[PDB]
């Protein structure tokens, strides 16, 4: 039974939204008593999602977007895998089942997107269409649909509390956690890759938005704390960005002993050279460069961008700056939970 009731967000709320985000079609609502933000489109499916009946062979793959959560879904596939390479190049969007990725697409507003393209003419409309029918399809569906004789990997951004409470019991999860202030700098960019922001938006007004909890699935802390609180349990992995960056081998250690899986310590380093930037970045297989010749994605940006850790320096003044670590100190008052890198 979904406890969870949604409200549109007030004015002011409303107000911030709408002057960074209001060009998007689609629009959100608060959901939960912790007002996590949902694509509207998301209540068709809230229930069911609840609900989803899971499998022991379930693997997920969690984080709050932007956190290194393609990093994980190729270590984790290829683990699960025997390491096979070949059989890896197939599309990642075809490996996993993006649980929440529906949500941002409004069949009834399906008039309306195209208009945030710069040239919406120079569209592959076999494609983009192809994109908008599967987009229609509720995430619950997808899983349901995949054969019991077909091991899952689902790739989500939902929180825990949005998803069957004890799923833990059946299922193994690999949360991935990042700074939140290098997160608002590539949850920035990936806006843009997708056309999401007002082209006259700058990213203060990302941030203001991001860490005063009205972007794409914030509150970002009680996102964060709900797995946290979880890593405990033998069937989750809380991972932190920052640590693939220091010591991958080490990561892809803890991930393959978390999987039930043994890697010698060249097969650990055949994992890692895989991640390496450059060559996971023009990886065709993982880089969703396949959407560009469609016409969806903005000249000048990349899913795969950057790569670093602390790059959020270069887009934080004084003021935004001082205004982080009290937001930082501030949820993480009264918690254990600290940043490796902070
Ligand atoms: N092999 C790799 N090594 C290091 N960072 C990687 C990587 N593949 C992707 N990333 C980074 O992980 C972030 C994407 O997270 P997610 O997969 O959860 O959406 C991006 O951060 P940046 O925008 O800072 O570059 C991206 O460039
Ligand atoms: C279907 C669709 C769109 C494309 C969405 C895409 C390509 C999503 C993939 C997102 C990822 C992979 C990041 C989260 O992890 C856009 C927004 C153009 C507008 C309308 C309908
Ligand atoms: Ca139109
Ligand atoms: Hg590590
Ligand atoms: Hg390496
Ligand atoms: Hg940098």
């Amino acid at each position: 039974p979904f406890p969870y009731e949604f409200r549109e967000l007030n004015p002011e709320e409303d107000k911030l939204v709408k002057a960074n985000l209001g060009a998007f079609p689609t629009t959100y609502v608060k959901l939960g008593p912790k007002g996590y933000m949902v694509y509207r489109p998301y209540l068709k499916d809230a229930a069911n999602i609840y609900n989803m009946p899971l499998r022991p062979t379930d693997v997920f793959v969690a984080s709050y977007q932007r956190s290194g959560t393609t990093m994980t879904q190729e270590l984790v596939w290829l683990i699960e895998n025997d390491l096979n390479f070949e059989a890896a190049k197939t599309y990642m969007s075809l490996r996993y089942i993006y649980l929440d990725g529906f949500m941002i697409y409004d069949p009834e507003k399906q008039e309306e997107y195209n208009d945030i393209l710069p040239n919406p003419e120079n569209l592959d409309m076999e494609r983009y269409l192809g994109l908008l029918e599967y987009s229609s399809r509720p995430g619950s569906s997808l899983l349901a649909a995949v054969p019991p004789t077909e091991k899952r990997f689902v790739k989500t951004h939902l929180p825990l509390s949005l998803m069957p409470p004890n799923m833990l019991d059946t299922v193994k999860m690999v949360y991935l956690a990042r700074d939140p202030r290098d997160v608002a700098v590539s949850s920035f960019h990936h806006a843009r890759l997708l056309y999401l922001l007002n082209k006259q938006s700058n990213f203060k007004d990302f941030w203001e938005m991001f860490h005063r909890g009205l972007y794409t699935l914030t509150p970002y802390f009680e996102h964060v704390k709900e797995a946290w609180a979880k890593r405990h349990d033998p069937n989750m992995l809380f991972l932190f960005y920052e640590d693939y960056l220091k010591d991958l081998p080490g990561c892809i250690a803890r991930i393959a002993d978390f999987l039930g899986k043994k890697l010698s310590e060249e097969q650990i380093q055949r994992l890692c050279e895989h991640l390496n930037f450059e060559k996971f970045k023009n990886n065709g297989a993982v880089n969703m460069e396949d959407y560009r010749e469609i016409g969806i994605l903005a000249d000048g940006e990349h899913f795969i961008r950057k790569g670093k850790a602390g790059c959020w320096r270069d887009y934080f003044d004084e003021e935004m700056t001082k205004q982080a670590e009290k937001w930082i100190k501030d949820n993480l008052k009264d918690t254990d939970l600290r940043y490796p890198n902070m």
